[PDB]
């Protein structure tokens, strides 16, 4: 039986399990660790490609609109010159299920070579990527049907991402909030 | 208590329920009907802002890969003039969990007014757009806390975009694997 | 001396001769065949990175407002599932000054072996890219001071791509104005 | 006589026209104070949509390039965001060309509430925005023809925006040096 009905009961659970399974791994004292270091980045980098790239850019507005100086770019020629002009201190967030992507291996190179901090959210293997971090957060998508792959790691790695930004408001409240309403202020002149 | 395991958990059952209560509401036979209908499109169009406009992007990567015409683009003006450039039986995929956006709301019309098919994934609420649309799919985000109310919006819309996304693989099977075969190869390529 | 008078003069300059020395290699016997090709495809992919990304980006708002259905998308494995999807009949305007890039070379493979038609559009050099097209146009940016280099490039890109676009409008001009006038009313509406 | 080498002409000397146009009204003195604000500022948002979203991308690849902290993007309610998120030092470069597209406008509006400085870049029209800037800079179309009347836009834009790029070069002429060729080692590594 593959009804459609089958189908959304089947990938709701997938999905429930890459939530659970990456969950799992978190170090929460070192969860706290990173968002304090992102929390005093003059500048953030989020890199990515294909749906890590969309990840990114769906923290980037994010974290924009309560403050943050944020870079989240498709074009990976754009993202590397981007890297280069990094300065210690400031934090690349390197989003790459693989970690093995060409492009994203290379920022993080760069990155690193400028004396940014590195952050990789990435699954749980032994890449390029997670040898140059200086932290990783883990994402797990559990094992998944060919049809839905990406969408159960999507799904894992918005849970980090989500998590994150939660911090980040957590640390700077009274901010965060002034700027949600005056974000809702503006955007509600559109209608 | 608010530390960030306690975070975590409360923000993957928000998730989890938003996919429940999304799914729950399901019509699995005007599902099968939206699908065939978009199946048959010539050209589709993915309308959406902010957060929207990431659920369709991510949805319009997917459909290009298996072959597709699709335009989804950020610039509201833009998308405009796409939707006033289409024809009778092209579909204006409209996501916007409000339905009152003004923007969407335009494309929608103007969609409609070329004789295209509007699909609308929309919140459970009697919006403008929802007027508009030949066929509306709902998306509950749950109760959701003021920190996460946008996450758990998404995660509800990707329930749906995901499960449009698995039908039409469903329909098209063999192209749609061959066309994963081909672009798998292509990307290993850039390794 | 390095006046922002004597840059501005000199930059301008810069530009007339890139626009003149473009403008002097094309075959208008073969420029109107391949608005004649490009006018036939079911499908247009724009193909390009960084500053010819941006070039493509703003050709292809304009063919979709006058009815084309265009893929352009700065992503370039996205770019290359899109190529590898192309039929036959469509057309892919590969956009890239050196003919180089590795991304750009692959998509162009990619659409070739589908049976779609590569229209190149590059500089006076013997690259991949020339070799993989069936038709090229020249984009000769002349000799530039290394401050501008890309703005003068750029230019020259623009000055192909435009008359692209009027080439397409005069082809079709009832429908090209009307679908101008409805894109016009409808983002006033917006004012 | 509608010819494409007619066509083409007549272009390039409605080009040169704008370029022309746009060069003999600034005032040299206001531009280099321009570019000192600019060079001074924590954080650039370039604000735009359609094609003046083009050209302030174009502009916004290379000043990230060169170190800058730049926010540029086309969804409109996202720009929004960032621009209340602005602080005093911080600049805002408004481009558009009618300088009365509401969302500009409301940029511009939500930055200079918040203590930045706004830089319109505009026609030579009594428009909101340029009521609304600390400094304009004017573009100039001059009279064009139907079709090609955004492309002479774009073409004037892009005089201001280059020549603000290469003051800014000049004002950081080794660390702008060390970027672009630490960019072009980087980039020649995905060849
Ligand atoms: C054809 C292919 O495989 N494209 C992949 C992307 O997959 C997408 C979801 C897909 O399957 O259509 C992947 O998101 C991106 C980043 O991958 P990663 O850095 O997160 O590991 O890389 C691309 O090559
Ligand atoms: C400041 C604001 O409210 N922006 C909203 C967007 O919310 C985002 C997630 C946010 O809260 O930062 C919303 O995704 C978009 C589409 O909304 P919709 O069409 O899905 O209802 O509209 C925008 O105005
Ligand atoms: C650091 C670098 O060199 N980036 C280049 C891009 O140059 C831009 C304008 C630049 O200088 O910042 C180039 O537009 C793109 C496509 O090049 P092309 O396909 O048009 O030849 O390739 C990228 O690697
Ligand atoms: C249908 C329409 O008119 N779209 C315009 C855009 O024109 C484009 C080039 C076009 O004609 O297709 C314009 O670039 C944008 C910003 O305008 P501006 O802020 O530079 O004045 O506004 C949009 O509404």
């Amino acid at each position: 039986d593959d009804s459609l009905e089958v189908i959304a009961r089947k990938l709701n659970r997938e999905k429930e399990l890459a939530l659970e399974q990456t969950c799992a791994l978190l170090d929460y004292a070192r969860l706290q660790k990173i968002i304090e270091v992102i929390s005093k980045a003059p500048f953030i980098q989020i890199t990515g490609l294909g749906g890590s790239a969309l990840v990114g850019r769906d923290l980037s507005f994010k974290l924009m609109k309560i403050g943050y100086r944020v870079a989240c770019e498709a074009d990976t020629h754009v993202q590397a010159t981007v890297s280069q002009a990094l300065k210690k201190g400031d934090v690349q967030i390197a989003i790459s299920y693989s970690g093995s992507k060409k492009e994203i291996v290379l920022c993080a190179e760069a990155a690193r070579k400028q004396g940014a901090t590195v952050i990789a959210i990435t699954s749980l293997t032994d890449s390029p990527l997670r040898r140059l971090a200086h932290f990783t957060l883990d994402t797990v998508s559990g094992e998944t049907e060919w049809r839905s792959s990406s969408m159960s790691t999507r799904t894992a790695q918005n849970s980090v991402t989500d998590l994150l930004f939660v911090g980040l408001v957590q640390l700077n409240d009274v901010e965060s909030l002034k700027m949600i309403q005056r974000s809702s202020e503006l955007t509600q002149r559109l209608k």
